[PDB]
């Protein structure tokens, strides 16, 4: 299930991107060989996320702006509780996975939280300093 | 990952019972006591424990900050809201690919709102603003 949330999204970005996704560039994108990529590409195929260049059933679509989203959200939520923006991605690419919605929506509260006044920002920012 | 699991499970089962059985870990983490004998030996072998099974103090400083981790990141999706029968599964999926950046950010965090119950309800407000 991962994998193929990491292919729908990459697929996804890829279209808005270029205006196509060739195996040639899912394959880099994901460090992975070709070969997988055409294994990858039959599933998601069959299971109707898009037609074999490929191009994205309204399914496909909806979940990958979804995807996109989710990556975006975990971002911002990193940032803005102040990790160092180098340790941000690789995280991201690990935990979006495995956050039910529930997560997701609370963490979308969360930046909001944030987000409607700085002085919260400056309040968090404080208590790092106390636990440094 | 897998390395971690049988670490954070070997910890609370020698805290709890006061040692740690492979029928005990295998039953625990749902899976057959071979697959436990051999992540086993390899625990052994990179020195978190010796093959009843004891862990070195390698195995027990990790095996409490993963128990620490794990508690965290269930206080950190309890306090922004998360439905509590969805937290544990989603925590068992997220610490494994947490930075310790992260885990201490996300401590501060939880710091954050636990000092002022104040800055819990100015959140249960923004909750109920989504629309
Ligand atoms: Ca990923
Ligand atoms: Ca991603
Ligand atoms: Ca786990
Ligand atoms: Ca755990």
């Amino acid at each position: 299930t991962p994998s193929m949330e990491d292919y729908i999204e990459q697929i996804y970005m890829l279209i808005e991107e270029k205006g196509y996704a060739r195996v040639s560039d899912i394959a880099e994108a994901l460090a992975v060989h070709p070969s997988s990529v055409t294994k990858m590409v039959q599933k998601l195929d069959k299971d109707e996320y898009l037609i074999y260049g490929l191009v994205l059933t309204s399914k496909g679509k909806k979940i990958g702006k979804r995807l996109v989203y989710r990556h975006e959200l975990l971002e911002q939520f990193l940032r803005i509780i102040g990790v160092d923006e180098e340790k941000i991605y690789n995280d991201v690419e690990g935990i979006e996975h495995h956050l039910s919605w529930n997560s997701i929506d609370r963490i979308g509260d969360l930046v909001q939280y944030f987000e409607e006044d700085d002085a919260r920002k400056k309040d968090l920012k404080s208590i790092q300093k106390k636990t440094e």
